[PDB]
């Protein structure tokens, strides 16, 4: 209630920590998006700002920024790969016209594997040719489709190569993004008609990955969300609509963040994410989809709610991807039962003893 307030309070982002890193990664990201525009392949990439400093739900400190270079793929045609709903294989359609990508080609399917490398490999020699600021690339991870830069030992930037379809969502999607009685049919109708992404993931191949497959991505839709939440259109513009959708992801993240941190030595959470706790919070908001739901004076009410969903997910070991929902992100495959467990019971003790870990 008061305690939560309080914790709020120092999870706000410094505006003199904002005015600084916000300059810092705009020079380091317009000066890459500039150099890549110069291969023959990214002729077409654009900027798209992503994640939670552009959802305005970071909290802490203004220290990593998301963005996708986007490029459009005209005549794309995917193909599931293994009943992944999320994996996919990306081929081309008849076309006359050259294939800027043609240099990615394995037979018919585009290697996200050898795209990114280039991708990587131009990003790499580009931040030595920067001077003016400091700027290195953390070694890659199979987890992210991400290139990672450091600007002044502080700041990291997470940049993913995103291939745009303007084509109907694929069928894995049919059945997801609930919003219907919480941002209306029409808006769920508007959200479908823009493109989806892409991102160089690969899926699990037994002892390894299947190297060529990419992994949808919904990044922009779940910003359109966050910074249009209400069913009300006045949802926090004014004094009589401000709800507390926003604090409970931010309250949600920091109980992920620090318990992530008591055990950062100790391997039974690394398989967390701050992506569990948001798809779980927009699962939240389709089970309470009223404003009247989500009331500045029921903060404690709210966050509750939030907890007691996250928990009942940890226990019956299912988590479904918000756009996807036959993709399971507490299955087996990916997190091992003994972990959720674990998770479970640090979750329960400090909703039993009111959130020590906050003080
Ligand atoms: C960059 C950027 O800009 N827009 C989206 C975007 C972006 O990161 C993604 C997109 N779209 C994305 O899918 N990232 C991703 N996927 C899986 C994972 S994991 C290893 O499966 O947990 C992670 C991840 C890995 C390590 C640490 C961590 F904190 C997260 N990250
Ligand atoms: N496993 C995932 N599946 C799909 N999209 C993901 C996944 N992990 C991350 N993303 C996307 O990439 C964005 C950036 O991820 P990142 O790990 O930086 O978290 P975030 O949302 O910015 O929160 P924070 O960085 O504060 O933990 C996410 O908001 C989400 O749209
Ligand atoms: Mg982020
Ligand atoms: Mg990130
Ligand atoms: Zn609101």
């Amino acid at each position: 209630a008061s305690k939560l307030r309080a914790v709020l309070e120092k999870l706000k982002l410094s505006r003199d920590d904002i005015s600084t890193a916000a300059g810092m990664v705009k020079g380091v990201v317009d000066h890459l998006l500039l150099r890549l525009k110069c291969d023959s392949a990214f002729r077409g990439v654009g900027l798209l700002n992503t994640g939670s400093y552009y959802e305005h739900v970071k909290i802490s400190a203004p220290n990593e920024f998301d963005v996708m270079f986007k490029l459009e793929v005209p005549r794309i045609q995917l193909e599931e790969y293994s009943n992944t709903r999320a994996y996919y294989f990306v081929k081309f359609k008849r076309n006359p016209k050259e294939n800027p990508l043609s240099q990615f080609l394995e037979g018919e399917i585009l290697s996200a594997s050898k795209m990114l490398s280039k991708f990587r490999k131009i990003i790499k020699e580009e931040i030595n040719d920067i001077k003016d600021t400091d700027v290195i690339m953390k070694r890659k991870r199979g987890g992210s489709p991400a290139v990672t830069l450091l600007i002044s030992e502080k700041i990291s930037v997470d940049i993913t190569l995103a291939l745009e379809s303007k084509s109907s969502w694929p069928a894995s999607t049919q059945e997801g993004l609930r919003i219907q009685n919480w941002l209306s049919a029409k808006v769920r109708k508007q959200l479908r008609l823009k493109p989806f992404y892409l991102v160089p993931k690969h899926a699990k191949e037994g002892n390894g990955f299947q190297e060529e497959t990419w992994r949808l991505s919904f990044s922009h839709i779940e910003k359109e969300i966050l910074n249009n939440h209400g069913k009300s259109k006045t949802c926090c513009e004014n004094k009589e609509e401000k709800c507390c959708r926003k604090d409970c992801l931010k309250l949600m993240k920091y109980l992920l963040e620090q318990l992530k941190e008591r055990f950062k030595d100790k391997k039974h959470l690394d398989k967390f994410s701050s992506y569990h706790v948001k798809t779980a919070f927009f699962h939240v908001c389709t089970q309470n989809p009223q404003d009247s739901q989500w009331d500045r004076k029921d903060l404690g009410l709210c966050f509750d709610n939030c907890v007691t969903y996250f928990l009942q997910c940890l226990r019956t070991e299912k988590l479904e991807n918000y756009f996807i929902p036959e993709f399971n992100l507490f299955s087996s495959n990916l997190i091992d039962k003994r972990s959720k467990e674990f998770l479970t019971k640090q979750i329960e003790y400090e909703r039993n003893n009111e959130f020590p870990v906050f003080d």
